[PDB]
């Protein structure tokens, strides 16, 4: 599903995920968040299962954004973990972890969890 | 903290995380899990905050492994989200999400969550 | 929102959440899962914010089910953490953690994470 | 493990978890957080597996605190999901989800995730 994953994806917040899937399992591209301490595009990298099951299962993948670019630095990183489901209404269904750099005193409150659904439309 | 992050790290399960931190914010290397459906080394990639706060906060980072190599394919991916804390007893404190490719019927049970602490010794 | 929370709720899997909100912050009732190692109703208990903000924010709440009843014992517990949002299309938006009892060797894989949205219809 | 669970527990932050396990699977008691927007004791309720496996597995359990008492209201709730492991150095190993009431605009950032280990000493 190199073909299926490569392209522009949009989540429910109106963020934009631009990815290229490599034959080797690499994910490379850019992320633009519609929310939070973010402006314009950020580098992303990650990995995907390049030889998924042929039993109708989804394709496991994940990626990371560190929220530093030429405009802003939010001293934080998000990782999305999820699966690509192909077909007419293709989706990437994810859960994510957003960690901030903190002092040791605040480290118990370092990490947000959430979930994003990406589609090829909107 | 390019210097501080680059190297070999070990978690509480005895897994081995071999990483290089690029000046640009890139993380590249290999992961070897002591547990689960895993043998030998797997590619990893990720990102880190290459200009962290100077107030004693940690350095945000994350990375992904897709559990496919030349030996095995577990049809799954893990993402670690966390922060690097420098000093005498350097640590990377993480939380992780492990997603399997599933059928739509089993997708509610696709994702494990856990936490790993990495040190430079053991 | 004692009135708003008390009643029958349904999630996206077709599970049924029957709850009573007490004036004191208590949640009591029963849960019936449409999926997994579950049959019929299980006891639940939890808590909610009985004096929420008046700025349009949601109402924080959570509850637990241990997956033991007179029919089955799945040696596991789920906790839902989320917020109640009132109005014409009332919702409870949650994230959950499902922990199994495990051996120490398997404890790294003890816990699933997911998300459920509850509505008063369907 | 009604006997094993009932009592006073302490986590790595120095919080105090005072619980009674009922023969029926109930957990009732009080929680006092050493960190965050919290003072003194808060009600908790939850559930546990009252007939755990006899193969050395842990005992699944969970509980909720809504962060309202007579002193403060943090408009938030935490759920802990975990397992009790008996013996010389008894532990409750948990992961938790802390949800705040938010506006719909901030709901993506409503929930923290973390992990607490409780012991009978300290």
């Amino acid at each position: 599903d190199e073909a299926g994953i490569t392209g522009t994806w949009y989540n429910q917040l109106g963020s934009t995920f631009i990815v290229t899937a490599g034959a080797d399992g690499a994910l490379t591209g850019t992320y633009e968040s519609a929310v939070g301490n973010a402006e314009s595009r950020y580098v992303l990298t990650g990995r995907y299962d390049s030889a998924p099951a042929t039993d109708g299962s989804g394709t496991a993948l994940g990626w990371t954004v560190a929220w530093k670019n030429n405009y802003r630095n939010a001293h934080s990183a998000t990782t999305w973990s999820g699966q690509y489901v192909g077909g007419a209404e293709a989706r990437i269904n994810t859960q994510w972890l957003l960690t901030s750099g903190t002092t040791e005193a605040n480290a118990w409150a370092s990490t947000y969890v959430g979930h994003d659904t990406f589609t090829k439309v909107k």
